[PDB]
């Protein structure tokens, strides 16, 4: 049937980004203190008002979140990473989760939990049929935290923690992550790097962040070789490129591992105003992406897909864009995107030589059995 | 000698940019408001802090903006245009300056005219001699108002007052503009379209803003046919197409032209963390730029150089691609680009095919007499 | 018995455009800088909400969603001019001037104004038919200074008379109160009711805060009103103390007094101890006492049909635990510390003052002429 | 005769780092929501210092470059165990707890609160030397709370004390005052001169607002300073009349019976009209005649060597108005109205009323005890 979950928590708004650009304020850098850090939780606030002032809110099944366990958390991660996840939230005033520069607050905890708890939540709703789909708008993100760390703002890897659940609480032998954020999904590619019963692809500017990884020659290890596929792309790369590669590479890498539920990273920090990428995707480019995967999802998986909000970066313009994959999921397609004209004047829209064969990973779709 | 002129006025950082994003806030087409549009004038108000914080500020001879007068203005702009821009100024709240996206509050003419007259100013006195060169911070800025109008947020070209005061006060014969704001410099083309007396230039992203010009076969009219010269560079380029286009087409064309004075057109909008464009220069970038330039300038025309702010998004980074110009202007190299490693990660420094391509703009440069 | 309280906000309350002045316009001319936060902000209002929900006492209230106030419903308390004028205002390209030349609308703002009255007159109607007992409807923007034929300090239309009004003409009820805490005066409130014994209107306010002129102890009502509005004007520095005597000696008796069917609570937190539009030292547990004190009077007297409104209050720090410690009277929920406690109780207004006292009993003569 | 004005502002006074809380730090336990400006943000003096340049009034004043405080400075109003504690926070990685866990210093912290003390040094070794007639500084972080042995209250170093024992120390000069009239109590300076006849040191200021246990009129120095601190303790919501009345009666006599070779005043606005952190109701007004009667006062007494050294003031709205006025003053170029004159000129303030006056009195028989 058809019914749209919904997950937003009041925390996942309320989580300190400090007082830095990206790194913290430094007097000796002279980094001058700002009051919206890049990663400001407002980007993604402003995302769920719109869902509720454009009356998307009404055609959706909102979903309470549900705290993370350390169970939950534990088929995504090692011991040593909650402990000290716990540790850093029980300081009094918090502090460095490891990297240097990802932080959480005295009980910021909870709202990692809350964050990888609402992916849960609606994974299992989806699954046992109760809810043919979903949305979990949460906040912080998840997809660079590997196996073993926090990194790149995210402490938990919320996507993994809900394959881990579909994996062993539900029974599921095979699943599929499918990240479209803008940066490489690095941590979902090292937990199940040698795994082949999750799939895991990561559609992404090369060399964006992290500054290392995420080339195509990175395939997984194992019983797990295959079972990885990155499509790095290059700067300036707008819908025909992204459509390309979905059409080309990731629709075709689905529909060859029969995955039983997809999960999509869903970041939009590859829109056209993002200042933490290059990319040219617009509010329509997300569109038809959305339309695309539930549409397969559909045909291979009884319509078993779940959203999973990750990175994005412009409270102006980010609203839109998630706007758009919710109007995707509901079918009510109630509001313009203001910036079409202004912003689809600037191109992105013709594959370049250069993006077609960037994308041009097909050879490896053979490898996914 | 060696004296570097600096232009901050107070009101700069008080132009009011409302509170929209872009347009301003609609409730009927759900653009939510918010605090920083993304024009507001803290980016700019940042990067002076950081001239004053650096230590810059004591290597640098201050000079008070004085405002533009009416004749001044009128050697740029239409006597329409200037009386509108005194009615809507004069207006009890301000009001809309003619393409219902760029307002003036009531007074705003104030700034506007000490913007324009803080560029006069300067290049009265770096021509005299009593300066060597300067930079000045203005805002509004200045490129995109063409000769009977305002658009782009910006209400008079601040860069061809300056130049139009060089041309009949001094008597300068041969002024260049170099315009390296992303978006094309379509309000100073316009200017001197059919004018050879001054030389005009733009480095920008090709179709950013405008959305209908900016193209290589732009050229000027009449006895200015090739004395305009669009270098539009795709989505994506960095510091080596910039150095590129630097090195094959702009210095060879100010060295084919000779101008008495050079003004640059200083946006930081190309930069890799600016939201309204998609290009990847880095603060080293911009520092390279300013130094060929510079260098330039000593070279053909006694050094005289006047750097006038365009553009520019980022108030995280745009201070430090400010503050690297300025060291070159002041030869005092004294803090680092905390964000160098970062960003020089991300790319942008090699020549791409489709980069080169877009620069070789050569077969013009014979016609630059 | 029966126990389920309503409670109202709508995402739009939060979009409300204040602009980019402080309390008039930006203006360069008398060198008032742009400021991202006008004192009127909506995230004062958004952050009480969010508290509402991240404490957990969503979880014990039953959501109501605001249904836009009609035409019929805005004219019991306002003129035909004045809806019309405010439609003109809102449909201009970029809108404009309410009248007052300080109250804007954006354009479509007209939109939030009809959904902050209609959040009032939902709440009212479903405590009247007994589907809920109580509620909180956080409504922006507020209401109380509007009058009778035009907009007023921030207010567009006067939200708790609008709610009267239908618990009046569309209920049938007879008597209705409306008890403003707002620390400014409810001039608006006063005026539309100023003829009216229909209405009992109760001001509790700081003496000539705003408005300067309005707010006397005198003025109370006229013809068959006369006697059926009571302004209690306190002086700055009034805490606690004062406030709950104000409470003891005038208000709660002017309601036993006057035996309303319902009883709406023009609900601002102004008073409190830091804002920066008044001078009072109220604190979360002086509001929390004030709103026992009024939900145990509508108990005794109404069946315990209240209705509270938002009204002003501009500390986007301590507003959120003045009004959640309403919110936990409401449920009986009392699950969180004021964690200003210690901090702003050191700071005093807990002793009645012989200035504060006399001020309260200027006004208990005038009890008498509520029949 | 002589007239040259000092100024001193510093970029880095801007960029304080007051983090994410409201007033202690974000927490999400007790669900203290995250906000863009702190209550002490440095906005509010930045504006201040903007006005200052907008209204042409910096084309009158002297501008004077801060030099950071050596730690020879910081000793003579602190102890070394402070100082080394200061520089031991300052050196953390990212800064931490100065010590009553809310003051906090990021890392290189210690730079802004040596400028800061530096600025106060500056210009009164400028003032005293007679190169500059008086001066302004506009410093942040504030100073006044900061006792000898600690931070507190968001001061790191007690500015003016610093500045008081420079002019004692290496000025020479045997008596100094320091006029605090941050609504506050000027504990930290009370606590440094405490058993100094050397420096009269006096405070107006709110009875207990803060700190809580502080600033009676019984606390009057000990041994050889008996009779040499007086703190003036107002009753919340005194406005301009008790101000005024206060200087009339308390303070100014108090300056004329001690007889200072200079005159430090502790210059905080957050007795404004609409500070959050107080309940007085001064207005800008109300500021300018307070100046300029302690600068006529220093021309009668010390040859008008008078500094004025910020300390607190919490209105971005406001206070750029009251600190204009006093700019004003020691410029004598009176170019800018107060746009909010005429709407806070109707809240009152301007009355003494007898419980007003009566607080102030109870000083008076303490100006005896001045030799
Ligand atoms: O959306 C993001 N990723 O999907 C993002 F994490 F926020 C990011 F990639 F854009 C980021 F901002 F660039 C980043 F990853 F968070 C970051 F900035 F790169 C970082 F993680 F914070 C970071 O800079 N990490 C470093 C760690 C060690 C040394 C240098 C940098
Ligand atoms: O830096 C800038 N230019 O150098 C810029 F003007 F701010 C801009 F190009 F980035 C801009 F923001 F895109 C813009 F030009 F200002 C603008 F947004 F495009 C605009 F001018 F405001 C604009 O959108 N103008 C329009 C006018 C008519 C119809 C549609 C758009
Ligand atoms: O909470 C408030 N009222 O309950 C308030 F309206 F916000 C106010 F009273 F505090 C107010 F802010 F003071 C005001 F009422 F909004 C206002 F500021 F006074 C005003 F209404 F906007 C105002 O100043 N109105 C004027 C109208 C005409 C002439 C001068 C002032
Ligand atoms: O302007 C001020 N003083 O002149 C002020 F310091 F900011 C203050 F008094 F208003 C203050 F904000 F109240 C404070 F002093 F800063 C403060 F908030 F009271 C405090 F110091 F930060 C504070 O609350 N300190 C405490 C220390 C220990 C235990 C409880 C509170
Ligand atoms: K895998
Ligand atoms: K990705
Ligand atoms: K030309
Ligand atoms: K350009
Ligand atoms: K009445
Ligand atoms: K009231
Ligand atoms: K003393
Ligand atoms: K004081
Ligand atoms: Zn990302
Ligand atoms: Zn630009
Ligand atoms: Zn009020
Ligand atoms: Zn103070």
């Amino acid at each position: 049937h058809h019914a749209i979950g919904y997950v937003w928590n009041t925390l996942y708004g309320w989580v300190d980004t400090g007082t830095g650009s990206l790194a913290a304020a430094n007097l000796t850098a002279r980094m001058q203190p700002i009051s919206h850090h890049l990663a400001h939780p407002d980007t993604k606030r402003r995302f769920h008002e719109l869902v509720c002032a454009s009356g998307q809110i009404e055609h959706l099944t909102p979903i309470a979140a549900v705290a993370a366990t350390d169970a939950d958390i534990l088929r995504a991660h090692s011991a040593a990473h909650l402990e000290n996840m716990k540790r850093v939230s029980n300081l009094p005033t918090g502090g460095d989760t490891g990297d240097g520069i990802t932080m959480m607050g005295n009980g910021g905890l909870e709202i990692a939990r809350l964050s990888a708890g609402g992916a849960v939540e609606l994974t299992r709703r989806v699954a046992t049929g109760e809810l043919s789909a979903g949305y979990a708008l949460v906040n912080p993100p998840g997809h660079h935290a590997p196996h073993n760390a926090a990194m790149g703002f995210c402490i938990f890897n919320n996507t993994s923690v809900a394959a881990g659940y579909a994996r062993a609480v539900l029974g599921m032998e095979r699943v599929a992550i499918l990240d479209w954020d803008v940066h490489h999904g690095n941590g979902t590619q090292d937990i199940w790097w040698n795994d082949p019963s999750v799939l895991t692809i990561s559609l992404h500017q090369h060399l964006c962040f992290p500054p290392d990884s995420g080339y195509s020659t990175e395939r997984g290890a194992g019983n797990g070789h295959g079972y990885n596929i990155n499509v790095p792309l290059p700067p300036g790369s707008g819908n025909a490129a992204y459509l390309h590669a979905m059409d080309q590479v990731v629709l075709p890498a689905l529909r060859a591992y029969r995955p039983q539920l997809i999960i999509v990273g869903s970041g939009f920090d590859a829109s056209m105003l993002d200042p933490l990428a290059r990319m040219m995707v617009t509010a329509d480019g997300f569109r038809q992406m959305a339309r695309r995967t539930i549409d397969c999802a559909a045909d291979i998986c009884d319509g078993r897909i779940v959203f999973v909000q990750e990175g994005g970066y412009s409270p102006h313009y980010l609203p839109f864009c998630g706007l758009a994959v919710i109007e995707e999921l509901t079918g009510v397609r109630s509001l313009p995107d203001p910036y079409h004209e202004f912003l689809a004047g600037m191109g992105g829209n013709t594959l370049l030589d250069a993006e077609r064969a960037a994308i041009e990973i097909v050879p490896l779709l053979a490898d996914i059995r």
